[PDB]
């Protein structure tokens, strides 16, 4: 499990290419190490991966070609940055909401508003069956990163940014089109999904 | 996340206002502090805001623009007591400000929409605490405070016409939606 | 707290029988030892219980008459295993689905093809009980496969069977239920906001 609060960015320092999945090797945050051992869960852009390598600040994992293909992670280049969180533990306050590292859709940029102080960005969803989990002022995970969604539609939402936010994460440098890992509030998809069975269940019940 | 369990009160003591944003300096209860870190969670009257910088026991918070426009706290003057808490560890809290009320305790809604999750028997997110709902009206709701609760809070204080920050309660919400949108069909 | 993910299985070796309460001695898992504690909560088959004493391997633990004849605990007899869990530590990493060690009912094993059908003794609960929902087996965070209005099944992978006792239960066999806490408030705000619906009218 994560918070969606960012520990650090990490920079990909090298890809190791096999048939069945790829090998990430990040330059992670000096802090980030105490405690590292192989086999922990890191979180890259919101994705759970686990720790197969230890060099220093380089850190290995290993990338399944499914995970490739559903997040942004199989795009990544040499060279570019993700943001990085390492598992919770009961003794973490939870600054953001509880997030699985479970990502199965990606969200695409679709207009960032820019004013003196404030950055607004609208988010297109892939599935718009999603949407249904995405409300008001609920929590939405970006990139790893947990946010407060602003305003809805049936097809995209936004969110408003703080500073601290764009001098943390990758966020603020992403430009319209990037395509950013989605993670919807596992706590909200709960409570929708029970809603849904308990009101079939009373539709057939009749 | 947060419990809705004022942790403390805090005073604001700087203020500095920038076109559509702004940056309030508190002063944090020593117990607060600690552990306490650049990047972490603090609800300001149920409002989460994140430490920006730590100065003895003085923290900042940047307050932005949607935040400014939905909540009160642009309304604070230096001097002012806030309602502040830490974020949670193991009612639950989002810390996300929907709307605004004012004492008519029986509270106003500003956003009358609302109504649909405001409801009798139900929890309710009050400046960051954590409340379960009174009688209703299409207009108003009522809840019932306790002495405790009126001390550790600012809420005692809070007089006739006086604003407060609405969280409207996460699961009911989504409940809400969810058989609406279901029993539309 | 309990994660609904069970650490070990452990052998009833003594139970010394009083008036008000009884005493299962349990034989722990070695690794279950290091940093346990008398106060320590362990769960027994999805019951929280409490450490009253630690002979080497041998841990003690007290259970109430009332408890006794609400859980299938009270029908074990020396030899008998259960599925056992110590709460959560700080330092544990956050996992499993959160359980509190707290039994509503039980439930008889109905049939079995791994899927195993079960009759819940409060059938006031199904409806706390849905498909593709969470419920606790005996301390096993499962998953909810088809449901009938009196009965419901799961189903069961080789390693869970062979990591807790649930693999080793007979037909007829009564089980340790614990209601999803979320579902239910869930359940039961559904069922508010209908009425507000109604009444609304």
């Amino acid at each position: 499990m994560f918070t969606g609060i960012v520990q650090g960015t990490a920079k990909l320092v090298s890809i190791d290419e096999k048939p069945n999945f790829r090998t990430h090797v990040v330059e992670l945050p000096d802090h980030m190490l105490d405690g590292l051992e192989t086999g922990a869960s890191v979180a890259h852009n919101g994705c759970c991966l686990t720790v197969t390598e230890i060099n220093g600040n380089h850190v290995s994992f290993d990338l399944m070609k499914e995970t490739l293909r559903i997040t942004n992670l199989g795009d990544l280049k040499v060279g570019d940055w993700v943001n990085v969180e390492r598992a919770a533990k009961f003794s973490d306050e939870i600054g953001g909401h509880l997030m699985s590292g479970h990502i199965m859709t990606t969200a695409e940029v679709a207009k960032i508003l820019t004013s003196e102080n404030n950055r607004q960005i609208w988010f297109k969803v892939q599935d718009s069956q999603l949407m249904k989990y995405i409300l008001y002022k609920g929590f939405i995970g970006i990139d790893g990163i947990s946010l407060t969604v602003g305003e809805v539609t049936p097809t995209r939402f936004c969110v408003h940014l703080i500073p601290e936010t764009l001098e943390r994460t990758t966020l603020g440098k992403k430009k319209l089109g990037a395509r950013v890992n989605i993670e919807i509030d596992p706590q909200t998809q709960a409570v929708v999904d029970t809603v849904e069975r308990v009101l079939a269940a009373r539709e057939n019940a009749m």
